[PDB]
């Protein structure tokens, strides 16, 4: 709510083209097919390999930006980009090489930032998963048997074993019900009341395990990121200790492109910003362009009214943002600092149209 | 639990007649159907066409109001709202056009308050939900991929392909079990043991996304609409700096109509709120009717009891509310300011029943 | 973790008969069924009818405690706890005069706290939940539509309609999948990728409604009940003002009847509890027994060690509970205390075995 | 996401046998099966009745570490572990005996710590789930009533009596749609509408009562377990008292085995480590092993640069962990305590490659 993200967060043309590679598997995989369009997409894989397999030898070049750095997984799946489907070509003569397009679909995850993030935490928590897990398998087959114990005599046919009830089992307790073949008596009815009280119970938890700190590393994903762009403010000298923390937490920054808008004059002021990198283009008389390591909205704030300046991305900014109430908080965390914007909305109020 | 909302939260008849014209729809939709009644709605597509347009024009006289405003949402339905049954009661002259009441469903989105709300979230965090998005479909063909692998055999008419898995796919994975095709191996079957693990983890995450910082904007809510209501109440100057964001945050502002009940006599003592706008009906032998800018609970609250008063709700008064923790938050805060009401916890004992 | 609740919770036979009463019905509803049982349990409706109606004049009786109460809700099913069988049992003179034991069912719900708490939040929130419920109604047949104008042509007999498509809608959008009418074409099986999309992203607001201050106020609910029992303390006189609010919020109280135990001596100290009403069995050679307004376990929590002594409840005691964090809370909140409780730590080491 | 969680979690082979001894017993349950494999993993089942057996006698030697014990649970079992075979393996003559593997089970839940940290919570908290379980069984047949209302007439094979509803009424409120016997009118499916509004809501909330408080407790976990390591550290008498609790919260210790690593060089520095018990390899020309009651990171955080240490596992170390924020915390917490980490950024430079 409170951040404008903008220059193409899905950018790498990499990570575009496993899409409609692997839309052109499909075609190959149906019968009654004439040959025309079968083999047309065929060339989309030798484009895409080709395309990749182009990429490739470039990235081979990894004497760019070599100092120190960790790319066994970036490299990982260029190798395999294109020597799977090579050797797949030949030995699997028939068509079904084309079978190795389970390859590319790490190709998005090559570029996926925010998947090491996931993998991160795993390695702190799994510890519950674990005796969730063991747990998870303690309730199936622990409810998995009574069900043999009941309708063995008249469905042999359906629960003449064991494992076709823990089939059973985690279709009546994941919250699913395919319906194919359930119970007749009273009794083994009666057990399923407890069961959907555990799966949704059970998952209750466990799926909340996931949620539970992964929310923290991305709450912490704004402060590491963003423990930067403190000291680039040449006003944060002054700023209490134990103020940023209570601050950061907030802040997301996020990099706007050259050209875009920022925010729009006459709109509802609800938000400031802090620029630290970049340009921008402060719409008036005389365009007070301030660069890298500055704000503006505290004409629009501490008034409580709509916006004073078309401010526009001139250039390619990487911005910060922040809405009233932690500049509230702010203005009432330390009279020192609300001494100088209270002298910025005043000099911004005639400086902007001014020099 | 602490807000006393009513005056008509759900007021506009535009949003109240979408639901009624829609429901006319289904009768036409039917055979062996009598014409009586057949047209007898079609009148009040005609009717809700003809209110709204009776509103319509009122609508552009668009000279109301007019200084700075934003009303390009308003309009975009309005327009549409009539244009496109005309246009399709005659190029449509079969029964068809009436399938062009796919029209007014924005019409309750129209002045619909709560949509921006939550449009307004999305353009910082769906950052997460694509890569979400972009995994979602990873594990999908990851996972959709394993099925055709086995049952091509002897099921090609269910599993002579891959999206006719994909389908089983997220019908498995999300959460549904339809139950139309099934495998009837042993692996295959064993590959749903992690998938129902994975949709609910997933899940578990993403649509925890959506609550996650939703609840900091609505919680948000409450501040930004309250901010407001500060500086009114002629007490606020004294009031320490970092004290309102401790407040703000269970501090609700909703309004009351006139002739309404506020709080009952006798009732257990459990709130105390702040008047800032309207007029009340302090029932006492001499009403104490506070106006703009007053309170009332800590006879209640200090003492803990039942209440003193029948205040009633004399005006439509734009309130606040207050249960009692945060106002002995307050008194715990200042005693400064629990001097003055404990000398209010004296004065309207005895100025309640005097004038 | 914290807490000791004992002496019947569920404790109201009324709310206990409730449970029998209703499965006295399901043998009348039952064909080749002999008539011996068939009217044997019919008397046990005499009886909770004759025994709620035993009770019943009892409560008419409502001149105990009668200064000011609030019973319309208590009177409200007792009244028709009794009529509604009664004149049931003439007029409709076929045995279906049973089906009027959908009237029981509030006889839980009478004598059921938390149940008010419940009630008592919806109507601050439900704002929310409305806005949602619309825009559950926009997402439903906006999309609900959109099969209607597919199979109408092959699936007449199955969605050659409109609301047989809502059907569809909600049952797939609902987590559910009942699987009696699916599609067969490829787009009307495309929109589907949305709709588990939503409905648990719809979901996973509309549900994160309730529990999201729900919780609140029961997290309020261990204050709102537990500012009590803070003055009765004769310690608490010096404690500082925000001093409670931190520490009120994990506090519970609950009671515990004669004889039971309260800590046993040997097992690992892992928490304090407070005495304010009733006495106990301090085991010891001299039992050292605190009546109203007491504490122990900070023998056990400073050292971090096993119990010292096997507190038993002697007689009903209000109790309250704290594990050590909180407690290293207030001792590190305050020099002050610890002193005492420095004392304390050597006091009730001579104290324990001396009288 | 800030932990090194190794040395074989899960450890004890009495908690794996439990997994490998029950798929022995599936053979056993499948008709036209050969007599060979029969009886082989039959000798399993004797060997891992044997192997705890073995294990057995060894623990009913409860001589070790006989002082003050609670081993009631760990007993429980192992008792039945090899009795009920036994037992079984005779008066059953029939190979049905093998059905008392339903023994084993407990044996994963013997040494399952997290278990007891499952139902320590429930104690306090299952109060709210009575009342809402209660409330559950209200709304079952509050409305598996109102289909016996309707299809009894047309459909007494399927709702020709109440439980047969109270079946669909569960399957239908649970989520789950088996589809086996749905309504055929259209007041019936009327009433599905507020089922699945309700039962997502119903667990909306019940199943989130459960990681309410379980949070607390695993976010309490994480300081009643490392309250210890705290006045290990010999710097740790200046700490403020509040300044603890602000921090235990996110350190989790966890213990590293011999041999393995612990961070490596050239790494981005993203975290620092307190040794309390244990000794490292600071991999520099010359090795500064650091034993109990160390640290490192500083060197890498206050500078924020990747690692200047091959930091590894030398001995079995007794860990805690620690992100930047925390200890930028930290050092925003006290400026007496940044002056000897200054130091300590400066000594552990030219200290790190001499001795
Ligand atoms: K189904
Ligand atoms: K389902």
């Amino acid at each position: 709510m409170s951040v404008l993200p903008f220059l193409r967060i899905y950018a790498p043309l990499n990570a575009v083209l496993a899409a409609p590679g692997l839309l052109a598997v499909a075609a190959l995989t149906i019968p009654d097919m004439s040959g025309r369009s079968r083999l047309a997409l065929a060339a989309l894989l030798a484009v895409i390999w080709g395309a990749y397999l182009l990429q490739l030898a470039a990235t081979l070049l990894k004497r760019r930006a070599g100092v120190v750095r960790d790319r066994t997984p970036k490299i990982a799946i260029d190798v395999l980009a294109v020597l799977v489907p090579l050797a797949a070509f030949l030995l699997d003569g028939s068509p079904d090489w084309s079978l190795y397009c389970a390859v590319w679909l790490l190709k998005p995850l090559r570029d996926s930032t925010f998947f090491p993030v996931l993998g991160r935490v795993l390695a702190n928590e799994a510890r519950n998963l674990i005796g969730v897990t063991t747990l998870f398998g303690v309730v199936l087959f622990a409810v998995a048997l009574a069900a043999y114990v009941i309708e063995r005599d008249i469905q042999p046919e359906k629960f003449g074993s064991i494992p076709q009830a823990m089939w059973w089992a985690v279709v009546t307790l994941s919250t699913t019900g395919y319906g194919d073949t359930i119970p007749q008596s009273f009794a083994g009815r009666v057990l399923a009341g407890a069961v959907m009280m555990s799966g949704i119970g059970i998952f209750g938890l466990w799926a909340g395990i996931l949620a539970t700190g992964f929310y923290q590393e991305v709450r912490r994903g704004d402060f590491v990121r963003n423990w930067q762009l403190v000291a680039a403010v040449p006003l944060f000298q002054k700023l209490g200790p134990a103020v940023l923390v209570e601050i950061v937490r907030a802040l997301r920054a996020r990099t706007v492109p050259a050209g875009a808008v920022i925010c729009r004059i006459g709109e509802p002021g609800d938000r400031m910003f802090f620029v630290v990198e970049g340009s921008v283009s402060v719409a008036t008389p005389n365009p007070v362009e301030l660069g890298p390591g500055a704000f503006f909205g505290e004409m629009a704030l501490i008034s409580g009214e709509p916006r004073s300046a078309t401010v526009s991305a001139a250039t390619t900014v990487s911005l910060l943002s922040l809405h009233s109430a932690d500049f509230q908080m702010l203005c009432s965390s330390s009279p020192e600092i609300a001494e100088i914007f209270r002298k910025t909305a005043l000099e911004r109020r005639g400086a902007a149209a001014s020099a």
